[PDB]
């Protein structure tokens, strides 16, 4: 009755689930297209045929076909972002959480994990959206994509592997959540997609791509935006690299059909285990198989559509965590340790500046160099890994994500910005690491609730504001709810650029986050490079 | 008998001059080169011919023909610099205080004025010798020579006026202190040269030449070094310089013959009226007539010849003032007033900074104006005055002084650097310009020690403070007197880069003076314009 729910693709079965001292609506594994495998590898996705009889929705989907993190095999820190469930081709299914009683046209939350669009899952512990549903009483989707070579292989001008086919999975959850969860309790008239690394910049290439826009309703991006160095390519460099991928498998590669043949007679484990090969450059936070600038998705450049306001105008909340860099130079930089301090030598400081820029000349090395380097104190270990640790959160995300907020202001309908530098009382990671690319999520989802998971008093009620400020924007487009008389997290405006930390502490306004390397990355080097 | 000397040249009959509560000897005017007149004029420098009969040395001789400052007319913190004797071409003089009773064989130095190469006097009141003579007990001899076009027009491969010959002057007086110093109680073999401003470039361009370096023991920069931007030009801009200054004067310029023929009939004034024109851009610290790099005073380019350790092995004491920038800024630049704070909007800031590195392109400026712009806080006009003050510092004389004494440490037998940071009390100029290009200059010459003139007691201790480390120095190699202890001015080493404040304050010792600026400066910025 409230878990048996007839949907217009089929009737489905969700489950009853506890959730602190109550309990909420589950329904697992809804699948919102064919499966893509076969000759439907690399092709755009297709819908769900309606099925017959009822969908078991208890349980979990299979995860999507994904390179697997075995650096520190067992330790929680890195395996709780790795596959929790039988990979598969098979994998595009959503998962839905509906509080009891049914609501009669609630908000919507819509989840887009993020991976660098190499890896993720809906599935993972600290995506459980039961926390979130219940606490703030909204319905709470979250959907799957194609990753890797599986979801953006790109060969322009090929309708067999055009690109982007991940993203259009985005899509078509989305479009499904737009037809069918008013079944569930949700209003499809007030959807908020969000999502973390690249769900966050593919949050914001949906709030750019006409395709998606009337989708969904506002956005909230954390710690990744949709102009971000690693999120795209060019045509050319995606058919560089899907060719390369047939290169390394001893493809036939004399025309897009017989490569796109030989690669989806592949095992896909034979794909993910050659996917890191096909980088142009040695490099940290690159990823082989991203989104691609088509001239369909995304009708022109990512500037040139900012520039002009062609995107969805709405409500956004977005923001960045302090040490964004620290997970990527602790995996692929030198020097680095989970077991020490990780103080870095002048020698391994270049080394890491070099993986961090992969794209600059000797000039813009030089330049990257003496904007993040103390002159009169050069050997100092711990300001040479910060530094480093700046460079990489400065270029990859927070310089980004700024230059995003700056122009989409111009024009969108209300901007809120924080910076998020809690460090989590019970962290497995070192202390150099400090907060960490992907540690805001557990306190948007309220792990922090749950007592044997040894979270301060403090850090739950940090989980329980943010959880309302994101459920609050969700409903209205402001985190502030009216006549109450806690701090208000003002507008980012284009002229004085206000933002919030996101701490345990009363909060603090601040303006212009972080200006001045941001100067440097998204004025000064790009003009650099292109002189030179 | 005392004030009766005979020289190589001639007899000269100096007068006694009061000096605190004593007396010594003063030879002021002594001929040293024949008049550069009529023919003569752009030539070398000839040994002045000698004469019978006593030479009437009790009183200051002409000053060189000069550009002379009229921005602020009978005002004294400007007036102080301009000539205060009848200018002449007829000015090759040089002046000598002897300490009463005339000693054995004391050590020499040789004061070598600044003035941008256009300007300068032996005679102004700032240069009197005879407190440095009679307080410490050095024989002080100050020399003159030609400036503006009449001391450094070049017409490579003219010997009629080939260049440098300003330069040429400085060395006949130094060849007729080495020939004759010893007849008025001085040593020949311990002479030091010290000047200011083009003086202190002057005097590390001796130290490179090889034709100079045999005419003194060591040496003292002041505020200047052999490299300066402002110091030397290209045999190619030395040329196009001397032509455009003909026509401006509506020469004829089918030869160098004809055009020097047609620059010999005008009058003085005639050139110095035009002398600013023939500037390539619209510039501060940029002056017209400077040394030319002829491959003969100089063999080869300044930085081959630092490289390779071509130069004078000795020891040398130099150092800068905390805003050497201020005063070229008033001048020149807009927004600065003699009469207010001199608050400086964001578009005067960019106009100055083009001003202030006219041979930069775009990217050069934005670089410069990157890495001296607080981005919290652009519209803060203190900021910009004072960032401006430094780029003008920093760019004109710091980093180049710090360039020049890091080649120069590598292969020198002695390096003590200093950084003048103390502001008179009685200073007429507004506190904005701070300390002062050129103020450091009358507390070398002991100028506090005059009662009359109204400096602090700390500021006489200080003036004494400095002379007995510049004579110190001068006398021994080292501006430390052992066995005494007050504190110890440490050597300035390649490895430690040990300098120290000059002020009334007890001495401290820093290292790394201006590092982070001057690697921009000498490192980043020339391999930018140089590649782009
Ligand atoms: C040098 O050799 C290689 C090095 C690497 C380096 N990168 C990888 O292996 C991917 C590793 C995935 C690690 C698990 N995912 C994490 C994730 C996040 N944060 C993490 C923070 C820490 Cl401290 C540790 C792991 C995080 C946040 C999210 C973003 C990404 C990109 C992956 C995932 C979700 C890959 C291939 C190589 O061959
Ligand atoms: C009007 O625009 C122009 C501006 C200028 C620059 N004009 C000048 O006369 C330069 C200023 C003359 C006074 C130079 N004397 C000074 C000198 C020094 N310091 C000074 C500090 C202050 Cl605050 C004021 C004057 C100083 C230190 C020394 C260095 C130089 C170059 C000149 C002389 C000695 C020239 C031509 C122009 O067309
Ligand atoms: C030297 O010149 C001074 C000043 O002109 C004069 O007072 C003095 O008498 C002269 N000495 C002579 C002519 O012996
Ligand atoms: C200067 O040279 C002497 C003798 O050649 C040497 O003993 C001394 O160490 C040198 N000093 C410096 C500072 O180079
Ligand atoms: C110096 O001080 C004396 C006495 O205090 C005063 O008469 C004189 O005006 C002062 N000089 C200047 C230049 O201000
Ligand atoms: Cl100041
Ligand atoms: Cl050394």
């Amino acid at each position: 009755s409230e878990l048996l729910v007839n949907t217009k693709s089929g009737k489905v079965m969700g489950t009853r689930v506890p959730v602190l001292s109550s309990h909420i609506s589950a329904f697992l594994g809804i699948p919102f297209a064919e499966p893509p495998v076969g000759n439907m590898r690399f092709r755009r996705p297709e819908p769900k045929k309606p099925w017959s009889g009822v969908w078991n929705a208890s349980t979990y989907p299979n995860n999507c076909q994904q390179y697997v993190d075995e650096q520190f095999p067992g330790f929680s820190g890195s395996e709780m972002w790795n596959p929790n469930r039988e990979m598969s081709e098979d994998c595009l299914y959503l998962n839905i959480w509906v509080p009891s009683p049914r609501p009669k046209s609630t908000t919507v939350m819509v989840w887009i994990y993020g991976g660098g669009f190499y890896s993720g899952s809906s599935t993972l512990d600290v995506y459980n959206g039961k926390y979130l549903a219940y606490t703030e009483e909204v319905v709470l989707v979250s959907l799957s994509y194609r990753v890797g070579a599986f979801g953006f292989l790109a060969l322009h001008g090929s309708q067999e592997a055009p690109g982007n086919v991940g993203l259009l999975d985005q899509r078509m959850a989305l479009q499904w959540v737009h037809d069918n969860i008013q079944f569930f309790g949700g209003d499809p008239k007030t959807v908020t997609i969000f999502g973390e690394s690249a769900g966050g910049a593919s949050v914001g290439m949906h709030i750019l791509s006409p395709g998606s826009r009337d989708l969904f309703r506002r956005a909230i991006l954390q710690s990744g935006s949709p102009n971000c160095p690693w999120a795209s390519v060019s045509v050319a460099e995606g058919r560089r690299r899907a060719v390369e991928l047939g290169r390394n498998l001893n493809c036939n590669l004399n025309s897009d059909e017989e490569l796109i043949h030989c690669l989806r007679e592949k095992k896909p484990q034979e794909l993910i285990d050659v996917e890191w090969n096909v980088l142009p450059f040695d490099s940290i936070f690159r990823f082989s198989f991203v989104p691609v600038i088509d001239g369909e998705f995304f009708p022109t450049s990512l500037e040139s559509m900012l520039n002009s306001g062609n995107f969805k105008k709405t409500q956004i909340l977005l923001g960045v965590n302090k040490d964004e860099g620290s997970f990527f130079l602790l995996y692929g930089a030198p020097g680095f340790s989970k077991d020490s301090e990780s103080k870095i030598s002048r020698e391994d400081f270049m080394s890491g500046v070099k993986l961090s820029v992969p794209h600059a000349n000797d000039l813009g090395l030089d330049a990257v160099t003496l904007q993040y380097t103390d002159w009169m104190d050069d050997n100092n270990g711990i300001k040479n890994r910060d530094g480093l640790d700046d460079i990489v959160g400065d270029h990859n995300v927070i310089c980004p994500l700024m230059h995003f907020v700056n122009k989409y202001t111009k024009f969108g309908n209300g901007t809120y910005l924080y910076f998020f530098n809690h460090r989590a009382s019970n962290l497995v990671w070192p202390e150099w690491m400090g907060v960490i690319h992907g540690y805001e999520i557990e306190f948007v989802f309220g792990l922090p609730l749950v007592k044997e998971l040894n979270y301060t008093a403090e850090e739950e009620a940090l989980s329980r504001r943010i959880m309302h400020y994101w459920a609050t924007f969700a409903k209205t487009g402001n985190p502030n709810e009216p006549h109450s008389q806690e701090s208000k997290w003002p507008l980012f405006t284009t002229k004085e650029q206000k933002f919030i930390d996101l701490n345990t502490e009363p909060m603090k306004v601040h303006q212009r986050l972080r200006v001045q390397m941001c100067v440097f990355w998204n004025q000064f080097l790009p003009k650099l490079l292109n002189a030179t």
